[PDB]
């Protein structure tokens, strides 16, 4: 069944056949759509078919489907699974897998960049200190003095479910959040629970507004250990405005490297529970969401005041006006400091080109419109006008519960 | 079977059971989500009629009453005999109000119970329709203090005697493709504008020319009518700070009145049911003025504001977008014409959803359409999970008549 997808601004119509290979569920039924819902030990039984699908996908990508190399590998894996209950991916398969997980991530607008991912194989890691070392090397490589390079570090896969490797942080670099007795919050409210766990584990918090959190690392299912990322490795950007000299006095700054560290990478049935990856930021992630969400730094009012905007009525659009200036400030500061960043106009335009390319070369591109459309100026970006089909392909990045909710303390 | 909907900004969680009463398909499947897609017999009739009547008597606390039973049998016999039936005025009004209540793409539903319903089922000709429409426009405009209303023309019979308003909205501006290759006026109505031209209309060939009504009664060919200028309220757009703004020569009409949809109540289809409420600012300021396929005025505005348009990263489109929307709102308020900003409208909708969840067990809502076209995350609905499903009575899309009419 071929599915048509139309762009209501250019009338360009695309055809999707890729969805035919979708196996996983979406959350929607023929009677209800859960399109805006945030969150809608494998058995030997279920492991081999998953492995075979992956290996077939892999051998077809390298144009060796049906070869002797292909048939031997399938037999070798089948035997390995029966023999040990799991199997080990070859390096080439791991790289291909990690890249495809990114190519298949429907909530990511930065996928035009997928084939350029540097994969660091950390499957030989055994302890938390080992993890810390791999993580530092990843941050130094990815940061590259501001000329950001996409990367992913893959730690040992899940075995029995009791020896998991986990990065307890949500991103390798994030600011601490502290709830005050008066009910106010100091720092980033989004990380309050994690910050408490860190203090409980021994972290001596400086209790400021932009304290970089320590890494809390779990190796082989053992209790997590704290480590401080070397300051010289953490690139930060002071935020100032090109026309408003008082902006710098707001005392805002942000880290240059976004590094998701809480997702699960699934490849050929195998599960990598610690797979920190990094790219670069789209400005609105910082300027709209991190600074302006009511539940985050929530600076719209303070900025609105300094701009002396009419804040007596919402119809003056004082929030919208201030929102734009803060976003101008974020982009301006990063570019001035020569730290990679992409604005939402550029990122979305590139995503449409990526999508058209994918439809022609791959038969499709799963995309979640709810997440792809930027949180500000939605309709003045081309993605707003683009119909998109969302479905799940593997390899993939999946959510997993926060580790503190499932860990058995020793 | 019981679904939960969470608001990630307030952590408030609501349970939805209303969806279990849904009957129509969404377009999605367990394998693919089509949530961002724009356009996803007597034996058929009675079950539909029964479902409706049952909901109706339940709403008036007479479920299982003799009146209920009696009515069900009357309609039943009427269908058997006539192959259709007629709604009591009370049912017509209830249905229209609920069609609005169930419109998942409408952010203005907190107002659903205040809908003035005009029964035009006795209409027979295009002149008759024109009269009803003029009365609707005057009533709803109310000198600027807009009042929601819908006018319901005769229901479908054999599909060969259908009433249709060919316009997309009762009031819209013409669009013409010029020699230059460019488009003059509103590009979205270029085609219809041509059907009016070809039909006989004399276009002033301007940038904001109110189009003529093209009315179809009982399947006959449509006829043209000029809406009395005095009945079309318009707002000249100026900025509370940029005196040059007025020189852009922009204006819009105060009354948004969707006229091409189909109203379905108890299996009965009303193909001509124009309705009107009032505008949410962004509909004009963001979509009509700034879509690249619409008036597309961003550059011009940015230029007059004299900002660097060399690089997208200076966010000049965004800066200008905001000013343009400040201008629309300021103007309507200045002229005392009802209008609502996206912040207030979205705040209302969250209140409405809460009312609906506790009083009805839920609220179908299409997130893709509910979240405003600008400043998405600073409005509350962005952070609100929403379940979309189809409940009836409802407003449905239908083909443009010029693609089905046999002249
Ligand atoms: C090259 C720069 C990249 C840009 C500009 C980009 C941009 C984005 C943005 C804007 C989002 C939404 C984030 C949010 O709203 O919280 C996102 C999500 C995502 N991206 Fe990318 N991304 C890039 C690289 C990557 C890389 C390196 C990977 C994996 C190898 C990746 C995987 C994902 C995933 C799985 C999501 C969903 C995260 C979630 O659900 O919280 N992205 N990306
Ligand atoms: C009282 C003020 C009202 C406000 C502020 C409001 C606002 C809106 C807005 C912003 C949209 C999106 C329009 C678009 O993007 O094209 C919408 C759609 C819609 N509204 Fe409302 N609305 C109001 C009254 C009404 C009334 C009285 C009805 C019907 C009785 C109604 C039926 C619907 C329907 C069916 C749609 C979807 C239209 C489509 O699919 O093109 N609305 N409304
Ligand atoms: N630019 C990015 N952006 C991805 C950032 C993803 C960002 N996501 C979030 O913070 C999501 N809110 C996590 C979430 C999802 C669903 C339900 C609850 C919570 C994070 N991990 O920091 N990445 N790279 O690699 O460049
Ligand atoms: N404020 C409103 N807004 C409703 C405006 C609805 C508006 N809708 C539209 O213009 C839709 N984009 C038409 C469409 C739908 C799907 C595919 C293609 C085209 C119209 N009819 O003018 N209504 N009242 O009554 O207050
Ligand atoms: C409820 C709704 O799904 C939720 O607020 C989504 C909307 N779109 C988003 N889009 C992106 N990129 N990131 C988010 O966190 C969200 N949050
Ligand atoms: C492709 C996508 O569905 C389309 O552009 C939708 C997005 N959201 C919208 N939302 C509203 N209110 N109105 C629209 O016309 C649209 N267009
Ligand atoms: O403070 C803990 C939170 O940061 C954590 O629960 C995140 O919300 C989660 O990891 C998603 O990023
Ligand atoms: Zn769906």
């Amino acid at each position: 069944r071929f599915l048509k997808v139309k762009n209501w601004e250019t009338d360009v119509v695309l055809t999707d056949t890729l969805h035919l290979k979708s196996t996983l569920e979406t959350g929607c039924t023929e009677h209800i759509c859960m399109g805006s819902i945030m969150l809608p030990v494998r058995t030997k039984d279920q492991l081999f078919p998953l492995a075979k699908e992956f290996l077939d996908q892999y051998y077809s990508s390298i144009k060796r489907f049906g070869s002797k190399a292909h048939m031997d590998r399938l037999e070798e894996v089948n035997k390995e699974i029966e023999s040990t209950s799991t199997y080990q991916l070859k390096d080439t398969e791991l790289i291909y897998g990690a890249k495809h997980a990114w190519r298949n991530a429907s909530r990511c607008v930065g996928r035009i960049q997928w084939s350029k991912l540097q994969v660091f194989d950390a499957r030989d890691c055994t302890t938390a200190h080992g993890m810390f070392n791999y993580i530092c090397n990843h941050v130094k490589y990815a940061t590259n003095k501001g000329n950001l390079r996409s990367a992913i570090t893959i730690f040992p896969q899940r075995t029995d479910g009791k020896h998991d490797f986990r990065v307890w942080n949500s991103q390798l670099i994030r600011y601490a959040g502290y709830k005050q007795p008066d009910g106010s919050t100091l720092g980033d409210p989004a990380n309050v629970q994690f910050t408490e766990i860190c203090i409980q584990q021994g972290w001596k918090a400086p209790r400021g507004r932009f304290d970089v959190l320590p890494l809390l690392l779990q190796a082989n299912g053992n209790d997590p250990e704290l480590f401080q990322i070397p300051p010289e490795l953490v690139l930060e950007v002071p935020i100032r405005h090109p026309k408003f000299d008082w902006f710098k006095d707001l005392g805002l700054k942000w880290y240059g490297l976004p590094a998701v560290s809480n997702m699960l990478l699934e490849i050929g049935g195998l599960e990598f529970s610690a797979c920190p990856f990094s790219g670069w930021y789209m400005g609105t992630e910082i300027g709209v969401r991190d600074y302006c969400d009511n539940s985050r730094y929530n600076i719209l009012e303070e900025v609105a005041k300094k701009m002396d905007l009419d804040m007596r009525k919402t119809s003056s659009l004082w929030k919208d006006q201030a929102l734009v200036e803060i976003n101008i400030a974020v982009l301006y500061s990063f570019q001035s400091d020569k730290v990679t960043i992409v604005d939402h106009h550029s990122a979305t335009e590139s995503f449409i080109k990526h999508m058209e390319n994918e439809y022609r070369c791959r038969g499709g591109c799963p995309a979640d419109w709810v997440w792809i459309v930027p949180p500000m100026s939605g309709s003045i970006t081309p993605v707003f006008h683009q119909e998109m089909l969302n479905y799940r392909l593997t390899p993939s990045f999946e959510y997993q519960p926060d580790p503190w909710n499932t860990h058995v303390w020793k």
